[PDB]
Parts: C-alpha cells; structure tokens; sequence
C-alpha cells in the first residue's frame, strides 16, 4: 500500500510514534518518506552482503526480521520479513521501535542521517492535523 502523507502521519501518531525515545513525528515522516517514499511493498537487496530492507521503514533481514535466505543472520524464532510488507503497518512499527531503543536511535538510517538529521522536517507533519 502506498500511502498518502497526512493519512501515514495520522497513522503513526496513532501508533505511539511521536515522541518516542525523543523522536518526532515529523522525524518518523523524514525516515519512511526517504526509505520507501511511503510504500509498503518497498524491497530493496544489498548485493554486497546480501541482506534485503523491507517495508515502510526499510527494515534489513540481518539484524530484525527473518527471511531464511541471509547469510550471518537471526533465527526464525523471531519476526518473519514478510510481516513487514502488508498494508497494515502495526508489526513494522512495532519493529521500528525496537531499533531504536539500541543507543545510536534514528541514526540507525543512514538515509535519516543523509536527509533528515539536523534540519527542518516540519514539512512532512505540515497541516496533517496532528
């Protein structure tokens, strides 16, 4: 699902995401729009390692969900990746939060870094009404 800006950061807001761990909404806005551009369905492979970024947030298979095929990583014990390419995005949120709680918090992103870090994100919340 490809989703529409206000829409999304009503939806986050919803989730608990503004403020958390000291990370705006506008913030939770700059990651997702410079990760997936808002898509869902956003799969992105990483030839070198061989590791894939899923959904909304890009989320990598190595370090929090599961796809069986990558190498050095966790087991399926955990999260499967597929969860975080449905339209609802609860579980990628929940996942969201859970990188974040490790010390660097957003700068886990290096897109984040690149393009939101230390600058104006208030466009991305700009009359959502949140």
């Amino acid at each position: 699902k490809v989703f529409e800006r206000c829409e999304l950061a009503r939806t986050l807001k919803r989730l608990g995401m503004d403020g958390y761990r000291g990370i705006s909404l506008a913030n939770w806005m700059c990651l997702a729009k410079w990760e997936s551009g808002y898509n869902t369905r956003a799969t992105n492979y990483n030839a070198g390692d061989r590791s894939t970024d899923y959904g909304i947030f890009q989320i990598n298979s190595r370090y929090w969900c599961n796809d069986g095929k990558t190498p050095g990583a966790v087991n399926a014990a955990h999260l499967s990746c597929s969860a975080l390419l449905q339209d609802n995005i609860a579980d990628a949120v929940a996942c969201a939060k859970r990188v974040v709680r490790d010390p660097q918090g957003i700068r886990a992103w290096v897109a984040w870094r690149n393009r939101c870090q230390n600058r104006d994100v208030r466009q991305y919340v700009q009359g959502c009404g949140v």
